[PDB]
Protein backbone atom coordinates (compact mmCIF):
# COMPACT_ATOMS: atom_id res chain seq x y z
CA UNK A 1 0.00 0.00 0.00
CA UNK A 2 1.25 3.60 -0.97
CA UNK A 3 -0.13 5.73 1.42
CA UNK A 4 -0.80 9.36 1.09
CA UNK A 5 1.00 11.70 3.58
CA UNK A 6 -2.19 13.36 6.13
CA UNK A 7 -3.36 9.36 5.41
CA UNK A 8 0.11 7.96 6.99
CA UNK A 9 0.46 10.67 9.70
CA UNK A 10 -3.18 10.06 11.38
CA UNK A 11 -2.41 6.43 11.68
CA UNK A 12 1.13 6.91 12.96
CA UNK A 13 -0.54 9.75 15.74
CA UNK A 14 -3.07 6.56 16.62
CA UNK A 15 -0.15 4.55 17.03
CA UNK A 16 1.32 6.10 19.53
CA UNK A 17 4.83 7.45 17.32
CA UNK A 18 4.20 11.13 18.08
CA UNK A 19 7.08 11.98 20.80
CA UNK A 20 7.59 8.48 21.02
CA UNK A 21 11.10 8.65 22.75
CA UNK A 22 11.49 11.77 21.76
CA UNK A 23 10.52 11.43 18.39
CA UNK A 24 8.53 14.21 16.44
CA UNK A 25 5.68 12.55 14.44
CA UNK A 26 7.39 15.20 11.68
CA UNK A 27 10.93 13.17 11.90
CA UNK A 28 8.76 9.30 11.73
CA UNK A 29 6.73 10.75 8.23
CA UNK A 30 10.58 12.19 7.17
CA UNK A 31 12.62 9.07 7.55
CA UNK A 32 9.09 6.76 6.17
CA UNK A 33 9.30 9.53 3.08
CA UNK A 34 12.82 8.94 2.66
CA UNK A 35 13.23 5.22 3.23
CA UNK A 36 9.64 3.95 1.27
CA UNK A 37 7.87 7.14 -0.07
CA UNK A 38 5.39 5.39 2.30
CA UNK A 39 5.20 2.27 0.03
CA UNK A 40 4.46 -0.49 2.66
CA UNK A 41 5.72 -3.02 0.29
CA UNK A 42 9.40 -0.88 -0.30
CA UNK A 43 12.33 -4.03 -0.30
CA UNK A 44 16.00 -3.29 -0.73
CA UNK A 45 18.51 -6.00 -0.98
CA UNK A 46 21.98 -5.60 0.08
CA UNK A 47 24.52 -8.26 0.08
CA UNK A 48 23.84 -10.21 3.56
CA UNK A 49 20.49 -8.55 4.68
CA UNK A 50 17.39 -7.22 3.23
CA UNK A 51 15.26 -3.85 4.50
CA UNK A 52 11.30 -4.38 4.67
CA UNK A 53 8.84 -1.84 4.11
CA UNK A 54 7.58 2.02 5.25
CA UNK A 55 10.16 2.22 7.87
CA UNK A 56 12.92 -0.14 6.24
CA UNK A 57 13.73 -2.44 9.16
CA UNK A 58 16.66 -4.47 8.62
CA UNK A 59 16.69 -8.60 8.64
CA UNK A 60 20.23 -9.29 10.38
CA UNK A 61 18.77 -8.04 13.79
CA UNK A 62 15.47 -6.89 13.64
CA UNK A 63 13.23 -9.56 11.86
CA UNK A 64 13.51 -12.88 11.01
CA UNK A 65 13.21 -13.45 6.88
CA UNK A 66 15.21 -16.89 7.40
CA UNK A 67 17.54 -16.23 5.05
CA UNK A 68 19.68 -13.77 6.93
CA UNK A 69 23.16 -15.12 8.09
CA UNK A 70 23.48 -14.10 12.13
CA UNK A 71 19.95 -13.17 12.21
CA UNK A 72 19.22 -12.25 15.76
CA UNK A 73 14.87 -11.49 15.22
CA UNK A 74 14.32 -9.23 18.33
CA UNK A 75 11.47 -7.68 17.16
CA UNK A 76 9.97 -11.30 17.45
CA UNK A 77 8.37 -11.24 13.79
CA UNK A 78 8.80 -12.34 10.82
CA UNK A 79 9.94 -9.94 7.70
CA UNK A 80 6.36 -10.52 6.01
CA UNK A 81 4.46 -9.14 8.59
CA UNK A 82 6.64 -5.74 7.40
CA UNK A 83 5.07 -6.09 4.01
CA UNK A 84 1.36 -6.11 5.23
CA UNK A 85 -0.98 -3.19 4.21
CA UNK A 86 -1.34 -3.18 7.78
CA UNK A 87 1.06 -0.61 9.58
CA UNK A 88 1.15 -2.07 13.07
CA UNK A 89 3.45 -4.64 13.48
CA UNK A 90 6.08 -2.52 11.66
CA UNK A 91 5.35 0.74 13.95
CA UNK A 92 6.32 -1.66 16.94
CA UNK A 93 9.09 -2.92 15.32
CA UNK A 94 10.33 0.52 14.31
CA UNK A 95 9.95 1.32 18.20
CA UNK A 96 11.80 -1.58 19.26
CA UNK A 97 14.59 -0.31 16.77
CA UNK A 98 15.01 3.31 18.42
CA UNK A 99 14.54 1.79 22.02
CA UNK A 100 18.65 0.93 20.76
CA UNK A 101 21.36 3.47 21.74
CA UNK A 102 21.35 4.86 17.94
CA UNK A 103 17.66 5.97 18.13
CA UNK A 104 16.42 7.07 15.15
CA UNK A 105 20.15 7.41 13.83
CA UNK A 106 19.96 3.95 13.29
CA UNK A 107 19.12 5.07 10.09
CA UNK A 108 21.48 6.91 7.65
CA UNK A 109 18.87 8.12 5.34
CA UNK A 110 17.32 10.10 8.27
CA UNK A 111 20.62 11.55 9.60
CA UNK A 112 21.02 13.04 5.62
CA UNK A 113 17.61 14.11 4.65
CA UNK A 114 15.66 14.88 8.16
CA UNK A 115 18.12 16.31 10.46
CA UNK A 116 18.05 19.58 11.53
CA UNK A 117 15.90 20.49 8.84
CA UNK A 118 12.77 22.30 8.61
CA UNK A 119 10.36 18.81 8.97
CA UNK A 120 7.29 21.38 9.65
CA UNK A 121 6.11 20.08 6.19
CA UNK A 122 5.23 16.46 6.66
CA UNK A 123 2.38 17.22 8.80
CA UNK A 124 1.07 20.77 8.00
CA UNK A 125 -2.59 20.91 6.81
CA UNK A 126 -3.37 17.39 8.39
CA UNK A 127 -4.96 17.87 11.58
CA UNK A 128 -1.98 15.85 13.26
NA1 LIG B 1 16.65 -10.79 12.37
Amino acid sequence: KVFERCELARTLKRLGMDGYRGISLANWMCLAKWESGYNTRATNYNDRSTDYGIFQINSRYWCNDGKTPGAVNACHLSCSALLQDNIADAVACAKRVVRDPQGIRAWVAWRNRCQNRDVRQYVQGCGV
